């Protein structure tokens, strides 16, 4: 008596089809990452820079509070943190300032230097007054790094002109701010005229400014306020700086080199020693799977991200220790028995086989069906949130909903993949068995009964010579009839 | 003799398939909610706000002809009408408009309140003449009633000096204006003094303007304009309005509510007394289908906008009153006279009758597939259209991408799956029929004969009949 | 030793598919879904040419630069074509105001008619029209300017208060472009305007900018240190434009009466015109195609199928090509049967004495030829789909421009690379079902008086000839 059955095993992997849940199968593979280290790392061997308690604009600024990264020059990516407060100490308006943040999403190392030197650059005029309480700095007033508050000197403010030739081979980014006293004798104190103007022109940057005072409600004891302005000039321009008062002069400008892949992250990790080729705010990931949940900001070469909490391809068949009606149907179990192999035969005679060439062509199918639509399936490389001011509330929401709306579409193209094509891998499997059987029952013909669960009784007594025979497809039908 | 074969019914129910179309079918499914009941409803308990002939504009800056808009203080969403043509009846450009639409999407509640209480903030200039003809009221010149319009008082016109503290633990919304005359005689007959300015600042708002004397067309007959401005003072600061001419001064301020859900749509629909939890501008939506094609403007939990006519999914099988061969295969039709059941067995022995077992397995499959694919697909919350300004058509056209780029993939992504699912549904019956057929053909092995059509060597009666739904042997 | 067999279908085809449990699957039928050919030439659409802008590009066509001269007499196209060297834009240094937005205004215009706005030789007797040269706008040698704006300047050392309307009577929206003039001192300022506080005012029923010159030392573009900004707007039908300035107004000279279409739109080409028509027009080349997809170019005028990022979509119609799920094809119906032209599966008869059948292989075709057509028709074509552009203070909006492009072409390439990949096994499926049921059919008729030997033959146990066999094709049996 010989029978045709397929394999089982100890395997609790439960995947997900079209007609049934919670199906339990003998062999699956993980589509979807969930684990990463939960740390920030470096990527590509570059470390990150980390503005801790300073966010994008005290850093480009030189808030006092940041000191400690004047001197970074290189990184793959920048973090903020739930506390990056530390912006512009002296109140005011960051014109472009999101713009900025573009900017500088792209930049992988600058040069800081001084375009204009404090103590040569400016002799009719004070630069040692120029300090506030707002940007208090070891108990004592201070400023900006990166800016110079350039006052009257001996009560003369005569009209400055400085220019700056940008020989740097790269974009220079120039940062100053215009200052706007509360009152003119605040006026007659800092700049001694009472009418002044602010003029920043270069190739293609060409603005005026004219001072306005007036009473405000104070914000940080100051009822006056400084817009911070910045640009880039050009390789081979330059830009001219003229003003009689109110302005906040460029001490420190940056040459930039721009690079690929970095981008602004918020995370509450901590940097450690670690290199990976994906990070997120949450840690890195290292995989190489098609998905994860984990975060849909990301830096580097990552899985792409869905809104799934598991996603099992069936690889292997049902476990049991059909559309073809074999497997769960007129062969009502599996063998755990039998560890070789998918499909197989068993022989009681008065002298366990797993088919190789079956199983063989089964294995190199869904390897082929893994690996085709796994490809498919594209490596997301970097993409981060994005900033808007407080009348961009529509661009704001548009992104808000480009982002949703295809993070709609990919999750429900890998849900639904799965679904439908774990559905198809188990009639794979259960047609593979339907199809050895038949391919046995044809080569019996009238030698044996067919007791109806994947068995032939045979009439006659072979032993294992020609038990062989009928598992190589070499079985004599005229010997033995 | 004894028949294996499938169920038909008179029904006429239609679907597409792969391989064929208007393939009639058994037992379906509509995805597709195409039904509304064309009014505008309450969303969970909460009415609208109807602006009727008025526009965002004319509501929010009380023109006169929205005074019965004046208390309302909560609503659901913001509904305008074809006729909502009442915004700024004074012209001018509102600064920044489509960005307060957007801002007021987001608001479940206001209350407006008296920001600068008219007789006794203004004591040295007047403010009873600033009136026009072009926001006429009850046969008089009037104006807006959140607005004040400050004139000289005996022949001058002060500095003046007003700041309002946001004592309201809420963002308040303020709204004022610059009014540029056509003449400088008009100048000196409103405001006396020829160089003027206007300066309205706050802890994160710092504006100031200089009035500009043009001649200009009249529209409304008016050739002066009005500039309308507004932003969102947060709590605990202070704005400062400081001017010594043309200033229309905020009159009434709103502490908003913000809120999650809103939005504007514009309908032609008339309120009625019911509750919904889905709103369209044609009426509102009771389903629980993954599918709509009555609009893509919602509000609430609605199904998803679909561009298709027809979204039917079928559950049954042929209608018959394959890829396994049995159904219209060797088995040519089905059988009207098997009420009970998908499959059954027919007999007809000298003394109609449905498998439960494999009628139940396939409702149980098919009512998972049916159950499954729409749980992947997630209800639509509130997706409303947007408004921009003429230059910003740019920024118009990357709108309508986004959204008619998404439509094409959902209407795709729909269609395709029932037109797929559906070839697939039917060869699911079509490979149970086949197991039911030989589940019976290994039981009856040599004892009967095999017609070929899904059809006894011995006479069997009832009894034995029910045996194989068969000891072969012992009744051999 | 009389043998009815059952088979399928060979040929001599190397078409080639990837099925998701094999790739280079050779098939004896299949179908192209992805146009690569273009005519790598630029065509009318409907018969109507582009305008190829050529050097020039959109400012230097409508301000009228001099050297884009040859660009006036063009009155109407099918879509815009910049070239790789469309560099000639604005020639006196300065800021093109909302030049983007005009660029996506111009890419609606189907035709528009160019007109004297304010004729040169009437509108302003008080005032100079014959000085308003530059070198930067050199023409023939000579000092000139742009062909549709007019640079005023003082007349006798008098520039009064001027003042001139334009009331649109021409029933489209008419395109007005004008510049004010930043001089580089206080003495050009008087040299030119005699007034040293200057003021331009533009006014229309919806139109309201005042401008105020500002004289500040520049460095120098083109030898200048003045800058102009150059201004648009349209004015609707029936609406009036006033200008008044006491000096530094480049006053419009030459406006446009604009007509819009549908399906127009900028393009940058290197292509050379070339006397054709099209109804798909991409930066490469015309496509002439009715498939579903191209990966020619992402930007496309006209109707034209769905870019996608893929190097084949070729979808099975025929048979696994031999000269499955189901077991008769490539299983116990080992090989194919290239003898057998005229059908998908047939009979082979050994009588004393191959044949398709009409009745199976004809609904194989129809199911095949309905699949196709199914899924072709889910497949929308792809309408004018052009780049945009963006200044330099709008690259967060440039950026989600292209997030947007991308992400939709990541989708659709998704897409229609996963739909051919399983619905081409689907195919050969269904062709291994087809023979099966053509087997299974045979062997109920002939149940005893034949022996099965698992290979698609049946050796009939009694003799069987011409018509006895017709009778097993024909179910006659
Ligand atoms: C648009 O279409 C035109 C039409 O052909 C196309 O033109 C090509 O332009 C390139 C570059 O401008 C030409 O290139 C050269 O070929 C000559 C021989 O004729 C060489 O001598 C040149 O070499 C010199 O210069 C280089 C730059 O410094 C040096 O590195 C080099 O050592 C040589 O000194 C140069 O290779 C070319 O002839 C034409 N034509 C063709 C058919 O290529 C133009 O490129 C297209 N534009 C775009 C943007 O695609
Ligand atoms: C499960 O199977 C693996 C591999 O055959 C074996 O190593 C392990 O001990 C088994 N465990 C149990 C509990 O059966
Ligand atoms: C799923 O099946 C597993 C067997 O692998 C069982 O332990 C578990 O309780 C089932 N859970 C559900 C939700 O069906
Ligand atoms: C971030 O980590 C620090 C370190 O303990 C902690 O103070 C803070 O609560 C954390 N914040 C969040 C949001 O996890
Ligand atoms: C990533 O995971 C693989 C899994 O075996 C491991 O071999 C490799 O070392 C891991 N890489 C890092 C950087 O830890
Ligand atoms: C069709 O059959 C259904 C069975 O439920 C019955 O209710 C209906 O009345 C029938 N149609 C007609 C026209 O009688
Ligand atoms: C669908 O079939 C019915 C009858 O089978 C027929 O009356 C109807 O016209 C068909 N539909 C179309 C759109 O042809
Ligand atoms: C709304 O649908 C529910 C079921 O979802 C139904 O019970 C109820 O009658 C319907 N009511 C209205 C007003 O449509
Ligand atoms: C197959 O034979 C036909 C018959 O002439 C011929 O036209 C065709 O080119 C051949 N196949 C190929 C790939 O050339
Ligand atoms: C694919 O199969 C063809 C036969 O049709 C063969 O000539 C070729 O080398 C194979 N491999 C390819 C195309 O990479
Ligand atoms: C497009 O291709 C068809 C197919 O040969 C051809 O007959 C037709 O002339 C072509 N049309 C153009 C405009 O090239
Ligand atoms: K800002
Ligand atoms: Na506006």
């Amino acid at each position: 008596t010989i029978c045709i059955g397929y394999h089982a095993n100890n395997s609790t992997d439960t995947v997900d089809t079209v007609l049934e849940k919670n199906v339990t199968v003998t062999h699956s593979v993980n589509l979807l990452e969930d684990s990463h280290n939960g740390k920030l790392c470096r990527l590509k061997g570059i470390a990150p820079l980390q503005l801790g308690k300073c966010n994008i604009a005290g850093w480009i600024l030189g808030n006092p509070e940041c000191d400690s990264l004047l001197p970074a020059s290189s990184w793959s990516y920048i973090v903020e943190t739930p506390n990056s407060k530390n912006g512009i100490c002296y109140p005011g308006d960051f014109i472009d300032y999101e713009e900025l943040r573009e900017q500088l999403s792209s930049v992988s190392s600058f040069e800081r230097f001084e375009i204009f030197p404090k103590e040569s650059s400016w002799p009719k005029h004070s630069t040692t007054k120029g300090v506030t309480a707002a940007c208090s700095h070891a108990g004592k007033s201070s400023f900006y790094r990166n800016l110079l508050w350039l006052t009257k000197k001996e009560d003369s403010y005569p009209k400055l002109s400085n220019s700056y030739v940008n020989k740097k081979g790269k974009e220079v980014l120039v940062l100053w701010g215009v200052h706007h006293p509360s009152s003119s004798k605040e006026q007659q104190t800092l700049y001694q005229n009472e009418n002044a103007y602010v003029s920043v022109v270069s190739s293609n940057y060409n603005r005026r400014f004219i001072p306005e005072i007036a009473e405000r409600p104070e914000v940080k004891d100051q009822a006056g306020r400084i817009n911070y302005y910045w640009t880039l000039l050009e390789p081979g321009d330059t830009i001219i700086f003229e003003a009689n008062g109110n302005l906040v002069a460029p001490w420190y400008a940056f040459a930039l080199s721009r690079g690929f892949g970095s981008g602004i992250i918020t995370s509450n990790a901590s940097m450690h020693e670690c290199n990976t080729k994906c990070q997120t705010p949450q840690g890195a990931i290292n995989s190489s799977l098609p998905f994860q949940n984990i975060h849909p900001v990301t830096i580097g070469e990552c899985p792409k991200y869905v809104k799934s909490a598991k996603l099992r391809m069936v690889t292997g068949l049902r476990n049991i220790p059909g559309l073809f009606g074999a497997i769960a149907g007129f062969i009502e179990g599996g063998w755990t028995g039998m560890i070789d192999g998918w499909y197989g035969y068993h022989h009681q005679n008065e002298q366990y086989a797993a088919d190789q060439k079956s199983t063989q062509n089964a294995i190199n199918g869904i390897t082929n069906k893994v690996n085709s639509v796994i490809e498919k399936m594209n490596t997301q490389f970097t993409a981060v949130g994005k900033e808007f001011n407080n009348l961009e509330k529509r661009m704001e929401n548009l992104n808000k909903k480009v982002d949703d709306g295809f993070l709609d579409i990919w999750t429900y193209n890998a849900e639904l993949l799965v679904l439908l094509e774990n559905e198809r891998t188990l009639d794979f499997h259960d047609s593979n068995v339907k199809n050895l059987y038949e391919k046995v029952k044809i080569q019996l013909k009238n030698n044996a009964k067919e007791i109806g669960n994947g068995c032939f009784e045979f009439y006659h007594k072979c032993d294992n010579e020609c038990m062989e025979s009928v598992r190589n497809g070499t079985y004599d039908y005229p010997k033995y009839s």
